[PDB]
């Protein structure tokens, strides 16, 4: 038996550096929802594992010209990792090159505003110009807008792709900071899960507004032909059915929420 | 090549007989969310198909003594149908014997009451005995309560399994009728999708109360070894991303609303 290499991403509250990480070793350096989930998946499937943080800090996209996959998807496609346990969105283009388990969490694209921003919906954002808006610069949210045929989102993509300066951000943290420092003049499009988490964090100056734009899931991903595929899929189902996944969401989102 | 036999279930608004069904033939007799979904999946996967209503009128459970599966699950397991396109809940015990596509719709177990029934949560139901409560037979909701170790749900099952007269019903229609005729003395445990639909239909005398008890999905199911498995899975993802699944929910839930 070989130790399973797990690719993941520093994204709060999924995977975070522990405050005393420099004094700890291996998997013990990290904490969060996905750290807890990895330990359980490994236990139920009967494997030893090593958490690794994706080298380029990205989720996964295929470059238009080079056809090279980056991010966690790349690590799986190119054989650098055996499994991805992360807030990695199940999409058709990804499912064509890797396998996903059944989803372990639901989400949809959503709008983050600085409190008091006169925006209720995606329609509102598309109808006006004073408030800028954007997405994570690589990921499923950007691709949703790029590939969309619905009029509001098509109009939104047409604005976003040509906006100057760039409305796209390198990390979720950068998007959140931009909202917080822009005095209501920037709104951020991000997954409801991350939006909901930030809403419960000091300085309690952001909120989710409106309905989700779509409905999808995060899944645990393996390269095609992985011997882990079946066991991992069944483990996610078992953990959902036994109430663990709901427990972990409560633990990391709400139990220690900082906004009352 | 060969006409694909689709097993499905008469369940509003997934598969319903059209008002003028007696003067109609084959697939044309039926309408609903899953009728539309089957047409789309067939188109993208390039097959012809025959919709057939499950013989025993059940979703599917395994007899504890004989180990024989019934319902749509049994029809797949024993080779009577090629695919199930229905509101069929993805579960561990089912995933062990059949394959499921990625989910096409999210749901959770929920409570249906007659309007004015003094009940707000599962906790509320468990703490009393004047209001009876039950679930559908041979489905995933029953299994949830049978298997649950969460104290509220365990107490609910202990009551439910022994209650006299029986609190379990054969069909959703039977559960709904029981609520409507029991003058507030029966509450029904059913999936949020079905509950929300019924709440928007005449005579507008029921409602969903409390949050969902769990979070899960319906999937398209195929027998193990099926040549359709990959194409069906990819087609479900295609339809979600194209916005078609969202259009279909709006068509069959919101647009069919009768209660203003
Ligand atoms: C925890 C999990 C069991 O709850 C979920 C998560 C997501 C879905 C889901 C719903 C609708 C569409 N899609 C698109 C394919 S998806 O991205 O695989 N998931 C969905 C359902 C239930
Ligand atoms: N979960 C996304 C990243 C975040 C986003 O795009 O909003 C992905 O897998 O690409
Ligand atoms: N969707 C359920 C049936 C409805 C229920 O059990 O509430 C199943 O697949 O068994
Ligand atoms: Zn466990
Ligand atoms: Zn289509
Ligand atoms: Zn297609």
């Amino acid at each position: 038996n070989k130790t399973v290499v797990v690719t993941t991403i520093l994204e709060s509250p999924y995977v975070m550096m522990k405050k005393n990480h420099e004094m700890l070793e291996g998997n013990e350096r990290y904490e969060g929802y996905c750290v807890d989930l990895a330990a359980e998946i490994a236990k139920h499937c009967g494997f030893k594992y090593k958490l690794t943080i994706v080298g380029d800090g990205k989720y996964g996209a295929r470059d238009a010209d080079t056809k090279i996959w980056n991010g966690m998807v790349g690590e799986l496609v190119y054989g650098k990792a055996d499994i991805a346990i992360a807030p990695l969105t199940i999409t058709l283009v990804r499912e064509e090159v890797i396998d996903f388990s059944k989803p372990f969490m639901s989400l949809g694209i959503s709008i983050m505003i600085k409190k008091g921003t006169p925006i209720e919906s995606a329609e509102d954002l598309s109808k006006q110009t004073e408030i800028a808006y954007g997405t994570l610069d690589s990921g499923s949210t950007k691709e949703f807008f790029r590939r969309s045929k619905i009029a509001v989102f098509d109009k939104m993509w047409t604005y976003m792709r040509s906006a100057e300066p760039s409305v796209f951000v390198r990390t979720t943290a950068e998007g959140v900071a931009r909202v917080r420092k822009s005095k209501g003049k920037y709104a951020y499009l991000l997954e409801s899960t991350m939006n909901e988490y930030i809403e419960q964090r000091k300085p309690c100056d952001t909120m989710k507004v409106g309905g989700n734009l779509d409905s999808k899931g995060y899944g645990i991903a393996t390269p095609k032909g992985s011997s882990l595929r079946n066991a991992v899929n069944l483990a996610v189902l078992k953990l959902n059915e036994q109430g663990l996944l709901d427990k972990l969401k409560n633990k990391w989102w709400y139990d220690k929420g900082e906004c009352g």
